[PDB]
This record gives structure tokens, C-alpha cells and sequence, in this order.
């Protein structure tokens, strides 16, 4: 074990922005680095395209057209050919588009005429484009990682990536199959779910069921591969075909290596398509005749030093994986439970959770993340009693009372803890028909009805709805306690210890805890100074991904919450010697070392998959064990095809009671957002030096009392917009149908136009009540 | 069909005949979360426990009032018009179909008092939409 | 009737199935979803007896599940229902071939018993 | 001509008053419940001992949709 | 954006007969989501049907 790749599971997100560094983003390598960064630009800006164009007019170019202006005194195919190229623009925009933008120019300085025609072609393609979030991969030297590989002259590193997409080859997603798997219970999933049959796993038929025999179903799989070396920084496409070798080219990603040996992986462009235009993606997950450009696969490397030592990075202890996902439309808003938390829970046994020790930093992420959901979900802005209590405390600089483990603060801690849902799923239930085959835990809280209504009076709820107000893996079963999301057993255990007073916390933490934001900034500094960059990189790649509910989810789904899928999953250390912050782990996926050549690359279970196949897979000599030994495409095949259908289905689930409004995955696919139009009507103070102030004329804005002025600001700050309305999803126009299904259909083209949430400053809130940092949703529709 | 007609531009939302068939209303649920002042002597004040309501600064208490006051609800969502439940279609046509039975359950707008608005900016007379779905 | 090859070679795997009318929860309240009725006739009297139930079981519709007659010689005659199917709301359409919530029909089945009482005792 | 047979259904003698009149298997029915139903002492054996409504409950509701 | 539409093909033989071929029967919407659910009036659609004007010039050897 001489060299390893980090992160062990890299993440790259699709975007229609270009695959170049200045106009793309990077997957986080340090958790919480930029939660209040009001300079973030997640969409391509006019400014960025102007600077790109300027840098392409170096250096020859202004001279060689002045020359051609004399050599001129229209152009000429040959003339324009030598301009284009000299420009380094061939890779962003088709040759003929650049050419024909100059072929039709009005000659008779002429640089500026050329600049303007070229800027319009870039702006047509990329202005306001969803930037790609790329993953950098690193080679670390071992003894156990410390120090990145440093190349000297004569040294070389060669990366190899092989990816696939199998969504169209796999089974319907109806619900999580592990909901019926026998278990002792994990940190992620109580054994009560399976034991008491709370949300039974469904059988699932095949997608594209008319394609029969395994050898013909191989056409349904898209795959590609490539290599780059620190000896060529030319970008290489990962390009497949669907159906596999009429026929569409599918860009699954792009890879580059720099001269320091760092691999950069870009995902695809977010292009989903059917083989026939009339095949509409009307189901949330399972649409036949469709393909998308999501992928996942195997990342390996070879180090070759100057003397001639060669090191292969290919075993599962040292190799890595990469998975591409839908965009993150609110990168600074963290899911309440993340994919990293699933990794953390997977290695814990439910029986032993009462031996867990808890610092306050293990509890703070729950409260902090739930607090920050107000920027993407109405219920957490106006209908969440815990968030309101946090605001009460902040308003008195008394947030630090929550860090008090003494007996005089216990009532305060328990009141908060008691509003959270218990992932044992054994509260707020009545046992129906005990001892019968009819035996059932029936919730006496608020249920989420099916769309298939019955006109019989609902049973009145007698228990209060617990937090958070999000649906869960058992959505399909009205009355099941698993219809609603519970933080997982090990994180509920931390919260229980917190309430009991059985937690530790440092004085330095208390001194930074007068408000939740002040404490959050402190913990963010602790991540920044933590020395183990390799394990922070591992965690940062997954701390922005969702960790439930899994129906199927957003990026990845339920197989990730089982230790079965990892070849290694060990606690290593706290983030800081004195502050755990949920910890740092060494984890690695179980990988099939033959990759695309595996004999199980195209394996399945026949006409259906069922929980019995998962049960069989526990035995590693089973003919089912391959389910956990991932080949390219295996992590993402569970998800919806195409992904935009699943994203358009990932919003509100309305109950007959209006409030609170349940939301699925709002941290990454927001549901209620604060649009730019409103930002421009509360951002200014009454003394702002602008002829228009918060949408009023300067005169009107200063004619009103200061009280009424601050009130108008708050009223605008409080106007939250349905995220689905930040673009045309089928509801626009006279007698437009709108509705669930039209949103699914339109999201295939409109995903790239949905609002992107970005932190933005409020310079002088005054007494308005608006914070100094707000989170503003940007789209073309919502901007005015 | 007498509700909003959306344009590619989000704002302002055009509305047909909103004075008699409202489009965006202030539901009873929000009224019960701004109608009380902080000095009220009740176990629950503006949807908060007595302790929390009185523990916060007066400025913040009045800000929470105004945020609730500003939450306007789509009038079609004041009864079940086809959008309720997991994977419910919703949409324009289901609205037309369901209004035959649900017209009698749509929210009714009634003037209501705010006895002491303080400096929150809420008027002494507010117009509140009453229906069973929006009441809590 | 059925070869063991179907099960053993997984030729048509049985699927799981959820409840119809799934929004009615607890066994006690789901009893409202069952239409039932009963009657008796004898050879002394040929007056026809309707088997009428209610849906939801005891708004509310009368469901004629059948009619029973007995003749002078002791033969029972069983008439089925009128073929009336209905939903609890007119806007609930039966768009699925098998599983439509909010609906009821007058199909029924049940138990047929008798007692023979002879002249002597 | 394929023969004449004497056959009778398994019946619950309590009929409408059977304590199994309203039995089910919880949120879903699956082949596992039928496998358990085989053993006549198990708590799923009631599936074969008909109470009123058990022959036709499987069929399409309403039957007209299934006929069409 | 923008689709090429073959509306027809023309050729002439050495005796001066014009032969006019219609298009390949390709119809399409500018977005795949736009379905042609009406018998006559579907927006966002185009087809390769056409009609137009046919003229000629005869040039004899004398001039
Ligand atoms: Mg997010």
C-alpha cells in the first residue's frame, strides 16, 4: 500500500456550462468552506465570457487582422479561417458557427466588430448556463495518507477511467428493497422497519421489457473509457453510444490531467433523450425508450518514477470511483442527513448505539442544516417551531444555552429533542390487530394520502407531526410511520444523549456560540485548519449529497447505507483533536477489479428483482453476491431514467391540511425559494445611492417613514416562490394545463433554466430583520 | 378557470377576477400566527409556546408577525382540487373537475381584527381566508 | 392445473400487491369497505327476499347483492344483482383494469346453509 | 367425458361472524403469505377457509373495467 | 436550432423534360415534447410539403 487515490468516491455534476476550469466549479474538498460566500457564481456570467474572449485575443490576433485589414481594403473563407484558430475557441463552439458569424459581417475597430460577433455566439451558448461541478482526484503517498504525490522531472502518472450507464438496462424503482431485508439494525436503519413490516419492499419488473435475452439487453448499456497522463493535459472525452455498438452519441464525461498529476473529471452536459420523439417521460423513475448521460465507474492510476519504479493503483484498497449526478441547485444549503452520514452509520450496529459518545459538534449539524432549510422550503421558514426557537435564542445572543449539559438546561434541550421523529418508528403509533396476520403499526399522527382517494372520513390525528416535515422511503403506505423522514438511528442517538445531558463540549466552542451563525463560522474554521486533507477530501465529496429519503433519492440511493458495499469503512479521527464534528473515516467501495470486462458487468435476476435477491446477496459465494461488487454503472442504475423526471417529481407532496407543506429533497432541488426579483426589492437601505431603491423611485423610497420602509423590505423578503415556477414547466400561457406530468416532460429541456440559489449580501439591513447574508434564487423568469 | 394566467415572466402574476374569486389570500393559519401581541397571557402565542414568544426581543417578535402576515396562499390550494396526495396530477383541468364538489369548501375572505399590532406594520383590519384546509 | 416449472424456473414471478383504497387505515375502519347481507326463505312462503347491503358499511348507497326465493317443493333460487357499479364521487373514473379506489360493485359470494324440519319432529 | 366429481369448498362455519372475516396481511400481499398459508396451523391458513366475499374479492373492481 | 427541410428535387433530361420529386415525408416539432394532438392545427410543427411556381426559358440555336 504505497499510493492511494482520493477521494474514494468522487462526484461530478452535469451542467451545460463548458468543461474548462475558469467557467466550471469543483466538488468541495473541505466541508463547510463557503456557506456564507456572497461572491459565488454557480451560473456562467457575462463577465466570465467577456474575460474568456479577451484572453483569446492574445497575442498575435489584433496585429494579424490589422494586417488583414490592409490585406483586405466581406472576408474570405481563407481569411476567416486564420482568425478562428489563433482564437482558441474551436473547443467551446462549432467551427462553422464561429465562421458564419464573421462571414456575414459588415466591413468598411474592425476588431470590436469581430469581438461583438464572437461574444454573441458564446453568450448564445453559455450565458446563464449551469456550471459543471467537476471532481479533482489526487494521488497520495502512504506509509496511510500523508502528503500528495509530488512529481519530479522524469516522474509520470497515468490515470485510467472507465464508466457506464445501466439505468435503461436495470429494474423499475418502486421502493427501497432493503426495507424488507432482515437485519440486526444499523446506524442508518432500525430493524423495526423490516421486523414489523412497516414499508414492505416491492417486486420490480425490468425497464425496457421488450428487449429480451441478455446479449440483446447489452445494447441498453452505455459505456466509455479513457486515459490521460501528467504527460498530456489535453482533455479527453468519455463518449458512448445508445443503443450500444439511429444510434446517438452520449458524452458521459471528460477527463484531464495536469503536470502535477491531478485528474479533473467533468460530467456530461445534461442531455436526456428518447429514441423516438413521441416517447414521453411521464413516470417519475421508469421510462422506457430513454437514455441519459449520467454515469459512474472505476478510477485507477499508475505511478512511474524516473528510476523506473512503477506502482499500480488498482486494488480496491487504493482505487477510487466516480459518479455523476443532477446539478446542485443550492450548493450552500446542506441536506439534513448526507451521503457521508450514511457511510458513518453503515459501520455501526443498532444494538451498540448506547455506547456512542456525543460531543455537541455531533448534534449541531442537525440543528444547523435544518435551520438553513428556510432558504429552500417554506415549512422551515414559517412552520418549524424549532427554527423559530433558534431565532428566539439568536435574538438574545443566548444560543450557547444549547451547549449547556447541566441539569438547569435539560428542560430546554428536551423540548427541542422531543419534536424530532424517532427512527425506531415506534412512537405515535397504535398496534392494529395484535397477534393476527393483520398485525400493523398504524400512525396516529398525520398521514400522507395516496392520490387514489376514498370518500370516507379520515381518522383524526391525535399525535403531533414530528420533525422534519419530509417524506421518506415508506411514502407508498398511508398510515405507515415510515412515510416521514427520521434522522437515522446513530444521529438520533447523539440527539438523545444531548437531551439527557450526556454530551461534552469545549469552552472555546461556548465562547463562539452566542448565535448559530457565529458557531457555524467557528466550526467551518475547524474544518479549514484540519490537517488531514485526504480524509476531508473524501468527506467533502459526499457531504453535499442526500442521505435520505431513498425513493430513490437524488444522486445515489439505498445500497450506499449498507456496509456490504464497502471494502473498507473505518473510523480514523475527529476533525480536531478536541472537536469531533461527526468524524473522519477511511472508506472504499467494494470494486470488481475487471471493470467493464467483468463477467458480471451485465448480470441481473431475471424478470424481477426482489428482496429475496438482496437476502441472497449477503452470502459472498452466492450467485447474487455480485450486487455489492460494483462494476461501472452499478451505483447510478437504480435512479430514475431520465433524471429530470425524477427531479421534477422531487418537490412538494401536498396533504389535505395546507401546512406544513412536505418537501422531498429541498436542499438540492429546492421547493420554495427567494427569487432575484424580491432580492432587488429588499437589498437596499433607505440611504442607498441609487435612482431606484428596492423597486421604488428614489423620491418615493425616501418620502416614506423609516418604519414603513423596513416593513416593505421584510414583506418582499418573505415572498417565496415555487421553484417549479422559476422556468416554464408547462404552466405558462392562457389555459395552460400545468400539473405534475407536464413538469416531468418539460424538465428534460428546462432543467438548465431552473433557479440557482446563491448567497448574496444585504449591506445595511438596519432594523428590517433581514440577515446580512441571504440566499437568492437566480433564473431568467424570476429576475424581475 | 378564473384564477392566474402565467406569463414567461414570473412577476407580476396576472389574475382574472380576484375580488370575487381570490387568487392569493391570507389564510386563517397565518392569522393565528400574527394576531396576538407579546404581552398576551396564553399558553400559546402566535403559534409559539408562551416561553418562546416572551423570551425573544420585541423587534424579533414583531418581525415574525410580519413574516406570517406576508405568506399568501394560492386560493386553489384552500381545498382539495386534485393536487393532494403522493403523485397527484394537479393541474388546470383537475381544478375544473373538482370545483363542482369543492366550491363549497374554498376559502371565504372575512375582515378580522388585530387588536394591538404594535410597530409590526400589520393593519388593525386584516382580511382572512377561512377554509378547513388552511385553518392550521 | 399448474406445472412446477413455472415456479422453479421463475417464468412469471408473482408480484407484491398493495391495498386497494389505501387511504382507509386501521382494520376497524376498513370494515366499512365490505358490503354484506343475509336472508332466509322457507318452503312455506315463496315471497322473494332481497340481500341488500350498504357502501360504505354502516352518503351511503344501497347495494342489492341478490335476491332469494324458495318454492313449494323446497328449491332455493338465487338471483344475482342488477349490475350496478358506482363510485362515491362522480369524478372518480375507473381507469384501471382491476384496481380502482372509491368504487363498489354488487358482485358477491357467500355461504348457503339449510335446515330440514320433518312432520314428525 | 372428463368425469363427475364430488367436491366441496373449505368453509368457515361462523360465516359473517368469523373472527377472520376481515383478515389481511398488512401493507402488501406477497407469495410469502401464500407459502405460509400452506401449513394449516399457521396464522395465514385462513386464506383457504372461505368466509363470505373471499372467492370474488380478488377480481377487478368494478368488474366492468375488467370486462372492457 | 434550425432544421434543414428538403422540399423537393428537380432534374432535367437532354430532351428538356423537368422531373420534380417531392420531399422524404419528414415532419417534426422544434421540441420533442410538442405533440401533434390536433388533426389540423399544431403549433411548433413543420412538414416538408410545398407548392410553387414553375417557369422556363427556351433558347434555340439561331439565338
Ligand atoms: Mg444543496
Amino acid at each position: 500500500c504505497q499510493y492511494k487515490i482520493y477521494p474514494p468516491l468522487g462526484i461530478a455534476r452535469v451542467g451545460n456550462g463548458p468543461a474548462i476550469k475558469p467557467l466550471s466549479l469543483s466538488t468541495p474538498e473541505v466541508p463547510w468552506a463557503h456557506l456564507y460566500d456572497t461572491n459565488v457564481q454557480y451560473l456562467v456570467t457575462q463577465q466570465e465570457l467577456e474575460q474568456l474572449l479577451e484572453e483569446a485575443f492574445g497575442g498575435n490576433v489584433i496585429n494579424e487582422i490589422s494586417q488583414i485589414k490592409t490585406k483586405l481594403d466581406k472576408f474570405k473563407q481563407e481569411e476567416i479561417e486564420t482568425i478562428t484558430g489563433l482564437l482558441g475557441l474551436s473547443h467551446l463552439v462549432p467551427q462553422q458557427q464561429l465562421s458564419r458569424s464573421l462571414d456575414n459581417l459588415e466591413l468598411k475597430d474592425i476588431v470590436q466588430q469581430i469581438k461583438g460577433a464572437l461574444l454573441k455566439v458564446l453568450s448564445d451558448h453559455y450565458l446563464h448556463a449551469v456550471k459543471k461541478q467537476a471532481q479533482n482526484f489526487y494521488i497520495y503517498k502512504c506509509d496511510n495518507p500523508v502528503e500528495k504525490l509530488k512529481l519530479t522531472d522524469g516522474d509520470k502518472v497515468t490515470w485510467r477511467v472507465e464508466v457506464a450507464n445501466k439505468k435503461s438496462f436495470w429494474y423499475d424503482y418502486n421502493n427501497a428493497l432493503d426495507l424488507s431485508l432482515h437485519t440486526q439494525g444499523s446506524g442508518n436503519l432500525s430493524k423495526n422497519v423490516s421486523k414489523h413490516r412497516l414499508a414492505p419492499a416491492m417486486t420490480a419488473k425490468r425497464r425496457n421489457p421488450n428487449v429480451i435475452t441478455n446479449s440483446l439487453r447489452k445494447q441498453l448499456v452505455i459505456s466509455s473509457q479513457g486515459s490521460v497522463s501528467s504527460d498530456n493535459n489535453t482533455q479527453v472525452p468519455l463518449r458512448g453510444k445508445f443503443p450500444a455498438n439511429e444510434r446517438h452519441n452520449v458524452l458521459q464525461g471528460s477527463i484531464e490531467c495536469d503536470n502535477e498529476g491531478v485528474l479533473r473529471f467533468y460530467a456530461g452536459n445534461g442531455i436526456s433523450q428518447a429514441l423516438s420523439p413521441s416517447s414521453l417521460n411521464t413516470d417519475f423513475a421508469d421510462n422506457s425508450n430513454w437514455f441519459d448521460d449520467i454515469c459512474d465507474g472505476r478510477v485507477t492510476a499508475v505511478v512511474e518514477l524516473k528510476n523506473g519504479d512503477t506502482f499500480e493503483i488498482q486494488d480496491e484498497q487504493s482505487s477510487a470511483w466516480v459518479a455523476t449526478t443532477p446539478p446542485d441547485y443550492a450548493p450552500q444549503i446542506e441536506p439534513i442527513v448526507t451521503m457521508y452520514d450514511m457511510v458513518s452509520g453503515a459501520a455501526l450496529k443498532e444494538q451498540d448505539l448506547d455506547n456512542l459518545t456525543t460531543q455537541f459538534s455531533d448534534v449541531f449539524p442537525i440543528l444547523y442544516r435544518l435551520y438553513r432549510m428556510q432558504w429552500v422550503n417554506q415549512a422551515d421558514f414559517t412552520d418549524n417551531a424549532v427554527n423559530t426557537q433558534i431565532r428566539e435564542l439568536n435574538s438574545e445572543l443566548g444560543f450557547a444555552q444549547l451547549l449547556d449539559n447541566s441539569a438547569s438546561a435539560k428542560s430546554l434541550r428536551e423540548g427541542i429533542f422531543n419534536q424530532f421523529r424517532n427512527p425506531l418508528f415506534d412512537q405515535d403509533i397504535d398496534v392494529d390487530d395484535p397477534g393476527q396476520s393483520s398485525n400493523e403499526w398504524v400512525s396516529n399522527s398525520r398521514i400522507i394520502p395516496s392520490k387514489d382517494e376514498t370518500n370516507i372520513a379520515a381518522k383524526p390525528a391525535t399525535s403531533s407531526l414530528k420533525l422534519p416535515f419530509y417524506p421518506n422511503d415508506g411514502i407508498d403506505y398511508p398510515g405507515s410511520p415510515v412515510q416521514w423522514f427520521a434522522i437515522p438511528p446513530f444521529m438520533y442517538q447523539h440527539l438523545q444523549n444531548w437531551a439527557a445531558g450526556d454530551f461534552s463540549v469545549t469552552q472555546v466552542e461556548k465562547e463562539s456560540a452566542n448565535t448559530i451563525e457565529e458557531l457555524g463560522l467557528f466550526y467551518s474554521e475547524q474544518f479549514k485548519n484540519s490537517p488531514n486533507s485526504a480524509l476531508l477530501c473524501a468527506r467533502g465529496a459526499l457531504d453535499a449529497l442526500y442521505g435520505g429519503g431513498f425513493h430513490p433519492g437524488v444522486e445515489l440511493t439505498w445500497p450506499m447505507r449498507h456496509n456490504l458495499i464497502y471494502s473498507q469503512n473505518d473510523y480514523v479521527s475527529s476533525v480536531t483533536p478536541e472537536i469531533n464534528l461527526l468524524g473522519l473515516r477511511e472508506f472504499r467501495l467494494k470494486q470488481d477489479l475487471q471493470g467493464l470486462n467483468s463477467p458480471n458487468m451485465y448480470q441481473d435476476f431475471g424478470h424481477v428483482i426482489a428482496v429475496d435477491n438482496v437476502t441472497a446477496s449477503i452470502d459472498p459465494n452466492s450467485d447474487a453476491a455480485w450486487l455489492w461488487r460494483s462494476t461501472p454503472g452499478d451505483l447510478t442504475k437504480w435512479m430514475g431514467i431520465p433524471w429530470q423526471s425524477e427531479a421534477a417529481s422531487c418537490q412538494a407532496v401536498y396533504t389535505p391540511e395546507d401546512f406544513p407543506i412536505p418537501s422531498w429533497w429541498a436542499a438540492n432541488l429546492p421547493v420554495h425559494v427567494l427569487p432575484l426579483a424580491r432580492y432587488n426589492k429588499f437589498k437596499d437601505s433607505q440611504s442607498a445611492d441609487l435612482p431606484e431603491i428596492n423597486g421604488m423611485t428614489h423620491s418615493i423610497a425616501q418620502g416614506m417613514s423609516e418604519e414603513t420602509f423596513e416593513h416593505l423590505r421584510l414583506e418582499q423578503f418573505s415572498q417565496r416562490l415555487d421553484w417549479l415556477h422559476t422556468a416554464d414547466l408547462g404552466f405558462v400561457g392562457y389555459h395552460a394545463e400545468g400539473g405534475y406530468t407536464n413538469g416531468l416532460i418539460q424538465m428534460v429541456s428546462q432543467w438548465k433554466n431552473m433557479a440557482m440559489v446563491m448567497a448574496r449580501p444585504v449591506e445595511n439591513p438596519g432594523s428590517s430583520g433581514i440577515p446580512n447574508v441571504v440566499y437568492v434564487a437566480y433564473s431568467q423568469a424570476d429576475k424581475d
